[PDB]
């Protein structure tokens, strides 16, 4: 899979791209690659951000669905026209499918002024796709039309950002250790079951409820590790706690100031999830070191953040690791990552098995 290796650009926090192409004769566009979404949706039109956009004009194959659609991120949303055109990933699989792509027309606050991304493939499930769940999602299609199985992986490497996306498969060389796989919860999200979290090795004590209201969902296309309210305040309280042997700005906690050196990477301690196994009472740790939500901005940001619709697992947690979307067997797995960025002391970390009763009653039903 050495020729999808690396396929993955980007600038720190504006998202990881994959160079696609659209139409008859072939357009290459920069498309973000979104986890967190199932719209595929590229610029149609000269906004004085885009590098360049969809010119529905030239393509012979082109079929216009003469439906509008409409779609609002966390921030961010633009309006479309919806149309099926031919779609290939020159550093993916061999082939050119037929899918969905929605024009872009009218946008607001979507793009990012700098950035050299003209559209956003959502990988996710129909479930969560507009107008609908019958339009048919990207992935969906290239599984449907060709032989690429149905799986695909991300190491997200972390001004410039690099990675790759395997499709269809996975390539062990881009990992170390074992991978360690958690259910699928709901085909809608990603969304995954977080059953325990440990600042250093501490636990939270906290009803593994308020780790999963309302979900907990993989998602590349956010920045941060998203933790809801009660969950962001105690891990501050214990990272703040084990880093105190220095004194740190209110600002830096809130992710507004900085801290610079010329860094006492000891000084700050690990943080761990522990997921939904595959097997009754069994589940498995996600471990991150502190080059990892520590953000940097020789100086740096911190990473972790408040939430609101849930938690989500985001390129701050997913920079440490391989991520496997086994989407055939409803299960999702990681890795101790090869690039990600560690030390002569620590490592990030994924372990298990480790018992944990009532694995269920964690998330909101
Ligand atoms: C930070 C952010 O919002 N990133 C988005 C993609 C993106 C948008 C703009 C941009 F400049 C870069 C990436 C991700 O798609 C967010 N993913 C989830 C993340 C969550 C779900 C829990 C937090 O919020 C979302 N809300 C709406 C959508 C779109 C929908 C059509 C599926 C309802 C998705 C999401």
């Amino acid at each position: 899979f050495v020729e999808m290796v690396d396929n993955l650009r980007g600038k720190s926090g504006q998202g990881y791209y994959v160079e696609m192409t659209v139409g008859s004769p072939p357009q290459t566009l920069n498309i973000l690659v979104d986890t967190g979404s199932s719209n595929f949706a590229v610029g149609a039109a000269p906004h004085p951000f885009l590098h360049r956009y969809y010119q529905r004009q030239l393509s012979s194959t082109y079929r216009d669905l003469r439906k509008g659609v409409y779609v609002p991120y966390t921030q961010g949303k633009w309006e479309g026209e919806l149309g099926t055109d031919l779609v290939s990933i020159p550093h993916g699989p061999n082939v050119t499918v037929r899918a969905n792509i929605a024009a872009i027309t009218e946008s607001d606050k979507f793009f990012i002024n700098g950035s050299n991304w003209e559209g956003i493939l959502g990988l996710a499930y129909a479930e969560i796709a507009r107008p609908d769940d019958s339009l048919e999602p990207f992935f969906d299609s290239l599984v449907k039309q060709t032989h690429v199985p149905n799986l695909f992986s991300l190491q997200l490497c972390g001004a410039s950002v690099g990675g790759s996306m395997i499709i269809g498969g996975i390539d062990h060389s881009l990992y170390t250790g074992s991978l360690w796989y958690t259910p699928i919860r709901r085909e809608w999200y990603y969304e995954v079951i977080i059953v325990r979290v440990e600042i250093n090795g501490q636990d939270l004590k906290m009803d593994c409820k308020e780790y999963n209201y309302d979900k907990s969902i993989v998602d590349s296309g956010t920045t941060n590790l998203r933790l809801p309210k009660k969950v962001f305040e105690a891990a501050v309280k214990s990272i703040k706690a084990a880093s105190s042997t220095e004194k740190f700005p209110d600002g830096f906690w809130l992710g507004e100031q900085l801290v610079c050196w010329q860094t006492p990477w000891n000084i700050f301690p690990v943080i761990s999830l522990y997921l939904m196994g595959e097997v009754t009472n069994q589940s498995f740790r996600i471990t991150i070191l502190p080059q990892q939500y520590l953000r940097p901005v020789d100086c740096y940001k911190f990473a972790i953040s408040q939430s609101s619709t849930g938690t989500v697992m985001g390129a701050v947690i997913m920079e440490g690791f391989y991520v496997v979307f086994d989407r055939a067997r409803k299960r999702i797995g990681f890795a101790v990552s090869a690039c990600h960025v560690h030390d002569e002391f620590r490592t990030a970390a994924v372990e298990g098995p480790f018992v944990t009763l009532d694995m269920e009653d964690c998330g909101y039903n």
